[PDB]
């Protein structure tokens, strides 16, 4: 088959859909992989192997009075500039034209598109190409739901699609997979967990992150990352920086800086002074899967992005859970359903948190030797199910086959 999978321009999206691409040119399947030129060339290389079976196709984002060149992505364009997040979503719907004009010729059997996709859809319609809309979070997630707002590109997009796809598996969540057949109508199907190949990823394993986890001990380190986009202004970064030195762990910290915030003012006056030696703070993009592959990490403090989670519980990882917003209250919630992780204590009428809400958090899944050695446990017997490859690649063939009928 030729299969045009069109993610949504955000790397929890982008890198996903690459994995998938691949897992599908590995059959012999043939792929068009269609984003905006900036955000592929940050992509990790195909394999070799694959080069001629996954056709990067290149729509340039039309410019939008203000919004600035490169800004292509959900990790370049801040929530905490909803202005900004509006020009965008004005640029992204101008993809429509090429978009339907790229279809018209492309001799495709399926378009596979993300929730705000509305236009790639009606090209779909327009060409007369099965449409699979991607919902590649939970069976939790799917059930719950179960210009334009968020709300409308999805039901636009929902309303023109026929199947809907999961990431998930009767597997992991057998109290929900078997009760799920349509969505609105349209009919569900899950192509497992899909853990991304280490290799995958083409990290850099000689990163200076990778190099400090080497000379911690085993088990020692927190790894606290919150994804490619979510935002955290500077008191709340503040609260979890005070709350990861009152834990008192080892700690590694990809942080992202919120808009319009000083290297000065981002963390709180002496913290990285006090915390020397013991946690690391990187303000770049890590690498996330060699750093989760590392036997110096304990627990992980996430987001519970759906992409997160599942990297988290591949490696055995229990979750000290900080959901922003999205399918990540859902995806928390499953978690802690599983004994698998704890999420940092919020108060009822914000959704705030505070620096002992943190610290508490960790001392029960990384510190109390009673609490940590249960949540480890737990996190184990998940990582049974994660990181069954074998498993997760018969649920791509099982797919693929729900797309040839
Ligand atoms: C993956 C997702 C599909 C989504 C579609 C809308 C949907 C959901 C919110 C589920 C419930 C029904 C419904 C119709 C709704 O709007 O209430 C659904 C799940 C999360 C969603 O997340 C989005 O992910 C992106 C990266 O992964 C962000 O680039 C984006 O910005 C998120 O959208 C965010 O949605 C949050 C929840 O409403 C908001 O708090 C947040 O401001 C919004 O950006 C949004
Ligand atoms: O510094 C970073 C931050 C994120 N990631 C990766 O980016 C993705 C984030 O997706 P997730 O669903 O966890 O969150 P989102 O960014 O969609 O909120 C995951 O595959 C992570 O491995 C990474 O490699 N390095």
């Amino acid at each position: 088959m030729h299969v045009v999978i069109c993610p949504w321009l955000a790397f929890g999206h982008l890198l996903p859909c690459l994995d998938l691409a691949q897992r599908l040119a590995s059959r012999g399947h043939r792929v068009s992989f269609v984003s905006t030129p900036r955000n592929i060339s940050r992509l990790p290389p195909v394999r070799p192997a694959l080069a001629p079976l996954v056709a990067f196709v290149a729509l340039p984002l039309p410019r939008v009075e203000g919004l600035p060149d490169g800004a292509e992505s959900t990790n370049d364009v801040p929530h905490d500039r909803p202005d900004m997040v509006e020009l965008h979503r004005r640029a992204f719907d101008g993809l429509a034209a090429p978009f339907s004009e790229f279809l018209g010729t492309a001799c495709a059997d399926w378009v596979i598109v993300d929730v705000f996709h509305h236009w790639a859809a009606a090209a779909a319609l327009e060409h007369k190409v099965p449409c699979a809309m991607m919902l590649l979070g939970s069976a939790h997630m799917i059930a719950s739901i179960a210009g334009m707002s968020l709300a409308e590109r999805f039901s636009l997009t929902l309303s023109r699609s026929s199947l809907v796809v999961g990431r998930s598996c009767v597997e992991f969540e057998p109290e929900t997979v078997p009760l799920l057949s349509t969505l609105r109508g349209k009919p569900i199907t899950f192509l497992g967990l899909m853990p991304p190949l280490h290799e995958g990823r083409r990290e850099d394993g000689e990163d200076a992150t990778v190099r400090w986890l080497d000379a911690q001990p085993a088990k020692s380190v927190v790894y606290v990352a919150l994804g490619s986009e979510v935002p955290l202004g500077v008191e709340k970064v503040h609260e979890l920086a005070l709350g990861l030195e009152l834990a008192g762990t080892r700690f590694l910290w990809a942080l992202r800086k919120p808009t319009g915030v000083s290297d000065a003012d981002l963390l709180p006056a002496g913290f990285e002074e006090r915390t020397r030696g013991r946690g690391v703070v990187a303000t770049r993009w890590v690498p996330q899967m060699s750093i989760l592959a590392h036997a110096a990490v304990g627990a992980f403090l996430t987001h519970c992005g759906w992409n997160s989670t599942i990297e988290g519980l591949m490696f055995g990882h229990p979750l000290i859970m900080l959901p922003i917003f999205g399918d990540q209250g859902p995806n928390a919630r499953l978690i802690e359903a599983k004994n698998a992780g704890l999420q940092v204590a919020r108060n009822d009428g914000d959704g705030s948190f505070d620096r002992e809400g943190v610290a508490a958090a960790i001392r029960a899944v990384a510190v109390e030797e009673e609490s940590s050695k249960v949540f480890q446990a737990k996190a184990k017997k998940l990582q049974e199910i994660v990181a069954d490859m074998a498993c997760h690649e018969r649920y791509i063939d099982g797919f693929i086959q729900q797309l040839r009928s």
